């Protein structure tokens, strides 16, 4: 008998999970995703076609494989209809393979306004219905089952917003009856995929099943561990797994960490390595690190292993998974980040506390041969060139925690399975 | 090596959890609280004195012990040094024993206002405080280190909850300075306490100590899993633990389930096994479940075996501690509530969705013969009548969980433990 594995990311995201959660879930007989909303951005690449999910979990293309959306993910129906809608028109079977939990909070358009209005003030929506769910004045696809209790509750909500929304933001009132029918257009269609999700977990592990766990964003978005106030909405490390899905909390058996070769943050937020030069510019270029839109290039940095001993730490890794490797191709040295000197001279190989600040930090850094030879091309581990072994090597001597998978470039086949995550 | 042991409720809450964690702890290095807030009303009597704790845990009354309020609490300053200050006026030097998190929020004096003024429109201030938390719009600990941030940060919040309180409910605004002037008051008490838990959790293992963890509530009130909308705040269940402290995921080694002998619940929310009658309030009276305050006397009802099948699943129960067996001494027949019968007529033995509604089930019950001999003064197993010694088995038989300790009465040595949890 196996091991559950939750996989996850260890940094400030984009790490390249799709891609390790699809390769592995050839094995596993459920896929489950268990926090965060929409915004995903999971990429898979199979025989050179390129898959996006950002609400549906990443086992989706897999035959025999039943994906879970769990309650710990907040739900917009527009966008899972959206999703569902485009899998479909290509090959995939979507309906026969997708279960939702009941619990899954609903986002709708007031959500989207109230997100948008509040940034102006300074994947919609995500926040304030996890908002709304501490409140208990949200709404769950369990409301789907009762129409007409369903547009009470609604409408009740609806007013609650609006109140805010056109009183405080100055914006628009939302139109409850356009909500309303929207969402009765899809109803069913949400509450006929609807399972008893912990009941089907317990069964799974006595039936000798197996399951992956699928996490989004990253460790140190945490909202609670991560790097505060830079974090999401909800926490994104490994334990929420069990409130997120319903799986009994003694059963997280393999929790595989994603590290990217080197660092990357969206947005804001302290960055200790961070890299405003042209090896910057090279690692945002050769890891397609640009995004879709104004505002997400992504932040380019080395590798910080002070930053990874902390996701090895609240996540307990049991292994990594490394990706884009190939991105440091050709550089003649590579950087790993073992300390930090904070401003007083003082020099720490922990992250700090939010008490303390990131504030000043100057990276301490073993720097090491890079390669010349690609590790692009890379399937056999023994072809790997010397100094790549050695960067590895490094870094599972830093942090105590083996390399398991090393990924090579974006396809399913690029990836190197040393050991797999599913072994008792 | 032993293992990490996490206490919680198995049912609706009050089942009696503070009695177990001080019994346990005498052993444990570390007590920690990983969820909730200054609600817990968890009761110890040692040598017949009576101690009630809100927020400290249940751990603080042992020397060589350390307490700690982790990162999942929700912290009124007030009421910790109200708590602290009391302890200390007797023997106990709090200030020795406890640490805290850096990442707990902090409930202020608007958040109990908004709750109040929510719940008119029908431990004050917790969702609200948990809400601020989802929006990354409150207050941590880790604000309380730069006393001039700190004062900018809280202008702002305190501003955007005034247009709420003055214009939609219609109350007065909070003052801010009063606000700022009584947290400033206490500051360098609460900073003074902050440690790095997750890295002290990390050590512990390493180190060859074992942690108790304490939950509050109970697990059929989990936000996600519990009756919704008949729920609390926050998570409840054992999944809780590594978010709520930092303590990794793959580390929650035994996870005991407090479970009293009849049921309870506070407020409204489905009860199938509930007892209006005069069964229920000899439960009531002599469980002492009056409450203490207007609408806080619990609802009483038989064990409900269906309900606790659930917490089993969720929960990952490793044992069970049974409480308050005393109170069904005498009665000449007990019940356990195994199945429900649902308006349909269907016969089911697991709880049914929130989808499915519990509306109108009918308890479906085992009837067993009750004890006259009494389990009040019992300290020896052998001593036990044979009638509850056959109830405790029964429970076991249809859970799957062993009953590993016993209660017979509200002090520490009312208890027999079986088998000690924290056992390799």
């Amino acid at each position: 008998m196996g091991k559950n594995v939750v996989v996850l990311g260890t940094q400030w995201g984009d790490e390249g999970k799709g891609k390790v959660v699809d390769l592995l879930t050839e094995r596993a007989k459920y896929v489950v995703r268990y926090q965060g909303g929409h915004n995903a951005g999971h990429t898979l690449v199979i025989n050179g076609e390129k898959t996006v999910l950002h609400l549906i979990p990443s086992g989706i293309l897999r035959e025999n494989v039943i994906s879970i959306i769990g309650n710990g993910v907040v739900l917009a129906p527009d966008a899972l209809m959206k999703e569902m809608t485009e899998l479909e028109a290509r090959g995939v079977p979507v309906r026969e393979r997708l279960l939702l939990s009941e619990a899954c909070p609903l986002i709708l358009p007031y959500h989207v306004a109230l997100d948008n209005a509040r940034e102006k003030a300074r994947g919609r929506g995500i926040g304030p219905a996890y908002e709304d769910k501490v409140a208990r004045r949200g709404l769950r696809v369990s409301d789907l089952f009762n129409k007409e209790t369903f547009a009470i509750k609604l409408k009740e909500i609806v007013e609650y917003h609006n109140f805010q929304l056109v009183h405080y933001y100055k914006e628009a009132a939302v139109d409850y009856q356009k909500v309303l029918d929207d969402v009765l257009a899809i109803a069913d269609i949400l509450t006929a995929m609807v399972v008893d999700v912990s009941e089907l977990l317990d069964n799974a592990r006595k039936q000798g099943e197996l399951i992956m766990f699928e996490g989004a964003q990253g460790t140190l978005l945490d909202i609670d561990h991560g790097t505060y106030p830079y974090v999401t909405s909800s926490n994104t490390t490994a334990g929420g797994v069990a409130t997120g899905s319903g799986l009994g909390p003694r059963y997280v058996d393999y929790v595989l960490g994603i590290v990217k070769a080197y660092s990357t943050r969206v947005g804001a937020g302290p960055f200790p390595t961070e890299l405003n030069d042209e090896t910057g510019e090279f690692l945002r270029k050769q890891g397609n690190e640009y995004g879709a839109t104004t505002g997400r290039s992504r932040r380019t940095g080395w590798l910080d292993i002070v930053a990874v001993r902390r996701a090895v730490q609240i996540n307990s890794l049991s292994g990594f998974c490394m990706t884009k490797l190939d991105v440091l191709d050709g550089l003649k040295e590579v950087k790993l980040c073992v300390g930090y000197r904070m401003p007083d001279g003082r020099e720490v190989d922990t992250t700090p506390l939010a008490a303390e600040g990131w504030e000043g930090i100057e990276p301490i850094y073993e720097t090491m041969p890079g390669w010349s030879e690609t590790t692009f091309g890379v399937k056999e581990h023994s072809k790997l060139p010397q100094a790549a072994l050695n960067y590895i090597q490094r870094v599972e001597e830093l942090t105590g925690v083996p390399i398991d998978i090393i990924s090579t470039g974006p396809d399913r086949d690029e990836t190197m399975i040393l050991r797999d995550p599913f072994d008792a």
